[PDB]
Parts: structure tokens; sequence; C-alpha cells
């Protein structure tokens, strides 16, 4: 067998968040020692892959099922997260290879997360349709109301894409392919200052139907920077 993700890329920063039946998250140590499974592997052409079936098992803070990493500052305490000062940067490229029967999942995010450790709402999530990217930004730190919605558009079910997602001094800034908007969620609503932050990037699967079928997600680089 080809060297697991966890060998091929940095992990030493990331848990990895399952879609099994009793939602398992793999430490960063086990990353590093070359844990793959049907979830997680490296495919033939290097990329780091996540199925995740719409069956899977879904946990209290998330309303579907995920093959999908989770930023961890101290791989030993996932509640040291940052904040909304200083600049915090996520670089990937990617493809999406399968979609559910819904047609759409989530390939990155920016995840709140109280002082505490209990969960907040998501502040960006990159939501994936073949030929429709939306880099959603939440306005409201509480989680009520709607997102600023960010539409890209010909990004094809299969094609490879450049993603940048950046927090600098609470503006978030979602970049495709070159093309980047812009959100200042801390103008907006002063309470983003008292949550915490984090990235996520893998298969986050929009769709927990009984017939929905599976969503594969690669990723080619993934790359975290706290300026």
């Amino acid at each position: 067998p080809a060297a697991a993700p966890g060998k091929n890329f940095d992990l030493s920063h990331w848990k990895l968040q399952l879609p099994d039946a009793n939602t398992t998250e793999i430490s960063s140590a086990n990353l590093g020692l070359g844990y793959t499974s049907q979830y997680f592997y490296t495919d033939t052409d290097g990329a780091m892959t996540f199925w995740a079936p719409t069956t899977g098992g879904t946990t209290a803070c998330s309303s579907y099922p995920r093959s999908e990493l989770r930023e961890m500052l101290d791989p030993s305490n996932s509640k040291v997260n940052w904040g909304w000062q200083g600049t915090h940067t996520m670089k990937l490229s990617g493809k999406t290879v399968q979609l559910p029967s819904s047609g759409k999942i989530i390939v990155a995010q920016i995840h709140g997360i109280m002082d505490d450790g209990t969960c907040a709402p998501p502040l960006v999530k990159a939501v994936f349709q073949d030929g429709q990217l939306d880099m959603q930004v939440k306005q409201n730190s509480d989680g009520t109301g709607s997102d600023v919605h960010n539409y890209f558009t010909g990004i094809k079910l299969g094609d490879l894409y450049n993603m940048e997602i950046r927090v600098t001094d609470g503006v978030a800034y979602v970049t495709m392919n070159g093309d980047t908007r812009s959100v200042d969620f801390v103008g907006k609503d002063a309470g983003w200052k008292n949550l915490k932050y984090y990235f996520k990037a893998g298969n986050y699967v929009q769709d927990n139907t009984s017939t929905g079928g599976s969503a594969i997600a690669k990723l080619y680089s993934l790359s975290v920077s706290h300026s």
C-alpha cells in the first residue's frame, strides 16, 4: 500500500473526525503513525482522500456526517484555538470527485467554539456544488440569522481548485482560484470577539438520507499559517 496521508502531509496539528457509527476521532499522533481507512486514504495520484456516506454517524454539534480534519493548535487540547486579532490563514488545493444525491458537500470551514470548548456556530463554510461554490460567512455570533453568500462559478465536479481562507483582525477573506471576497464579521457583530476559531478541511457531506450515497473529496496541499 502507498504511504498513508499523515506520512505524506504534515498532520501534526490536525485531528480527524469520521463518519463511522460512533463518529470516531483519530488524534494527531495516530494520523502521524499512518492511520488510513475506507474514510481516509492516499489515492493513486497521492491526494489525501474522504469518503463519507450519507448514512454515516453524526454527532452532537453537526446535523450531517463528515470525514474531516479539525485544526489542533495544541494536539492534546481542543480548547486551544485562535481569535479575531492577528492573521490566520489556511491554503489548500483540492478537488471534489463524487457528490451525494443532494449534490452538495462542504470542503473547508472556519468554525467557532466557546472559550470553554462548548458548541458555537460555524463562521465560514465552503459549500461545494458542481459549478457553484458558495463561501458562506455567518453574520450573528449567536448563531441566528442568515449568511453572507459568496458565489464562485465554473468550478466543476472533478476540477482542481485553489482555496484560501484568512482572518485578519476580524475580517474574513474567502478566495477561490485568485478571486477574493471579504466580510467584516467583527464589524457586523462585536460578539464574534467573544468566540475562538479553528480551521477544518475534508468532506462534510450535506446529505443524511438513507438513499443519499456517498461523497469523495481530495486535498493535494494543505497548510495553516498564524501570522
